[PDB]
């Protein structure tokens, strides 16, 4: 996983 | 947005 922009599970806004 | 599934900025595990 990582951090960045894109599609998935996690903390996003 | 959050904790959970979906698509936006943040981080993805």
């Amino acid at each position: 996983x990582x951090v960045x922009x894109x599609x998935x599970v996690x903390x996003f806004d």
